């Protein structure tokens, strides 16, 4: 009945969602480093001890880098092949989020969930983005939906068995996905549902036991490995990058995610204050747990120390489920009201279109963002026809106009995503890539002279000998020295007598070092100066 309306309508959703993947160069630092991260993970298949440029890099844990690895053998190496993971979480996110609403609320409440998470900014622009923020939030969805599942008095015992023995393993992948936050999420979450509902039994419906093993037996495995093959390892993880990254100073204000959620839930602000509301009307209170979800991570997050904006990406999933809740208890009329306000918010979207041609940052020239406000412009008219469309199909129903609805601001924020190409092309140094590799060999050094390039190394398919200041691998670069050339003076001496390399530098090194250390150009760009030590890997000079 009608459903090729809905099939054809997945359809453009699915194509639209994988194209984009490989519309675009990878932008640094996060998707050149996860994605040269498993490309060495790839090449050298050691899958324990994770490198990055062939210097240890402990500070994450290795599941995305797994998924990563798994889609550069079936599929090779390129861009929509390093964005595959946070791509199958979101739908991952989408599909399980769908699956607890449509069990909960019903069938067009789960509808109205995927319209959702598919018009939110900060679902469907970070399910494109090569970051562990994405995989994470979708992995710990299938934990709040799993947990919504386990929890139904309809279900069966061995239901709720299945689908708690899932939640525990779920949390687990989680852990093993970006670190201790996989399970201390969950549980202040239930910590906080727990004491505003007073319901305390609901801790024996958890299979502590069994679930805690499942976890385990999962979760113990690589931390095992990696803590005997390198000891050095749990001190650094554990307290460095969870302690020492959470209660001292990426700093920001407590209001920091205050606009990232606003802006990342942005169709659906219109129905900010009616999801609270679907707190009030949820034994087991579903639409109260998503909330203290969103609530209790938000919370986590505003107060600590070290804040990016994908820490608060996890909220997403349940923050939709609630609006999938509030969008299935509107008359025709209320959402004529969100059509009318959206339209106008987003036709200030377009009058604010051309204060992007006036920025320049990470020393970009301003072309390339006059370039990007024209591609910005575009998002936002998709926006006003996907609105004006949805308007014209109120009439016959609020579920196919906030179908169109949220299609319009999917492609829109499409549109306003694959436009960063723009400016992140430049960056990515894939242009003088080509140019590089018809000299560059695998046995030759790439010296990083004081610059950590995420992404030249991926394009190149070569890792860097790290020179001076080495950055985030300064703790690998200290573990092991051999790897590394400590300051620039031992550049100097491998350059001149040494070996035949290349090395890569920002301008103003080159500026530097020309006035003492004899280089030939091999590549120029707006952020990168390669150059060969012998005459015969560069051109004219
Ligand atoms: C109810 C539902 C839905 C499901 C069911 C749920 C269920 C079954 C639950 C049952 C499970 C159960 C017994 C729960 C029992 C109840 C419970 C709370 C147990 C806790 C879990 C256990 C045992 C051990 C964990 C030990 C700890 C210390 C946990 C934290 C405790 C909490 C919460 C708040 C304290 C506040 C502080 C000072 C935290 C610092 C540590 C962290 C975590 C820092 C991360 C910050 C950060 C900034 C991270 C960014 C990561 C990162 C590397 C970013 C890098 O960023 P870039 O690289 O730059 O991109
Ligand atoms: C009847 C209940 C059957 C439920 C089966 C759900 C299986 C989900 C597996 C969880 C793995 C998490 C990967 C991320
Ligand atoms: C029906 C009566 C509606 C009254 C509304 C009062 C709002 C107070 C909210 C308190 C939340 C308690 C969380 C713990
Ligand atoms: C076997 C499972 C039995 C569950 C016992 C529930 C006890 C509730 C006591 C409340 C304590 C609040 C803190
Ligand atoms: C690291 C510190 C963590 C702080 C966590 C703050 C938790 C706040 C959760 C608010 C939940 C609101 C529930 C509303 C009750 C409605 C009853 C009808
Ligand atoms: C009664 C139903 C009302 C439906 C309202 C739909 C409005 C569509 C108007 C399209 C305007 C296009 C402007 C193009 C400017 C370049
Ligand atoms: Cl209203
Ligand atoms: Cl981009």
């Amino acid at each position: 009945a009608a459903t090729g309306w809905v099939v054809l309508f997945v359809a453009v959703a699915l194509v639209v969602w994988f194209v984009s993947l490989d519309m675009r160069h990878l932008v640094g630092p996060d998707e050149g480093r996860y994605a040269e991260i498993s490309r060495e993970m790839f090449a050298s298949g050691d899958w324990v001890t994770i490198r990055y440029n062939a210097l240890k890099y402990f500070e994450k844990p290795p599941f995305h880098m797994w998924v990563t690895v798994v889609g550069y053998e079936l599929f090779g190496l390129g861009e929509w092949q390093a964005r595959l993971a946070v791509a199958l979480s979101g739908l991952l996110g989408i599909g399980v989020s769908m699956m607890a609403a449509r069990r909960w609320f019903g069938a067009r409440a789960a509808a109205f969930t995927g319209l959702a998470l598919l018009a939110a900014p900060m679902w469907s622009v970070a399910a494109h983005f090569n970051t562990l923020d994405m995989t994470l939030a979708g992995v710990m969805s299938c934990v709040l939906a799993f947990m919504l599942m386990g929890q139904h008095p309809d279900a069966s015992v061995a239901a709720r068995r299945g689908w708690m023995v899932a939640c525990w393993a779920a949390m687990g992948v989680a852990i093993l996905t970006k670190g201790l936050v996989g399970i201390a999420l969950p549980g202040l979450v239930l910590v906080v549902y727990t004491l505003v509902t007073r319901d305390w039994g609901l801790w024996r419906r958890l299979h502590l036991a069994l679930g805690v093993v499942v976890m385990l037996v999962i979760t113990v495995p690589w931390f095992y490995l990696v803590s005997v093959r390198n000891p050095e390892f749990p001190n650094f993880f554990f307290i460095h990058e969870h302690w020492q990254r959470y209660t001292s100073n990426r700093s920001g204000s407590v209001f920091y995610f205050l606009p990232l959620v606003i802006g990342g839930f942005l169709p659906w602000a219109g129905i900010f204050p009616k999801l609270w509301t679907a707190m009030r009307a949820p034994r087991f209170r579903p639409a109260l747990m998503a909330g203290i979800w969103a609530i209790a991570i938000f919370v986590f997050f505003s107060i600590s120390r070290s804040k990016l904006p994908g820490y608060i990406v996890p909220v997403i999933p349940a923050l939709g489920i609630l609006a999938g809740v509030a969008l299935d208890r509107l008359s025709p009329r209320s959402w004529g009201k969100q059509l009318i306000g959206m339209a106008i918010v987003a036709a200030c979207g377009l009058l604010a279109s051309p204060v992007v041609a006036t920025l320049n940052a990470n020393h970009i020239p301003n072309s390339f963002y006059r370039a990007y406000a024209v591609w910005v412009a575009v998002a936002f008219v998709v926006m006003l026809l996907g609105i004006a469309v949805a308007r014209l199909l109120l009439r016959r129903g609020v579920l196919p106009s906030v179908a169109v609805y949220a299609m319009g601001m999917y492609l829109g924020f499409t549109v306003a995503l694959l436009g960063h190409e723009t400016v992140g092309r430049p960056a990515s140094g894939a242009d003088i890539a080509p140019q590089i590799a018809q000299k560059l060999t695998p046995e030759m050094p790439l010296y990083g002279v004081q610059m950590l390039d995420h992404t030249l190394p991926f394009y190149l398919r070569h890792p860097l000998m790290m020179v001076g200041q080495a950055d985030e691998l300064t703790f690998g670069a200290t573990v092991e020295p051999q790897r590394v050339v400590p300051d620039v003076d031992s550049f100097t001496k491998l350059w001149k007598n040494g070996q035949p390399a290349m090395a890569v530098m920002s301008p103003d090194t080159y500026l530097a070092l020309a006035p003492t250390l004899s280089m030939y150009v091999v590549a120029r760009d707006w952020r990168r100066v390669v150059v060969a030590n012998v005459a015969s890997l560069a051109g004219p000079q």
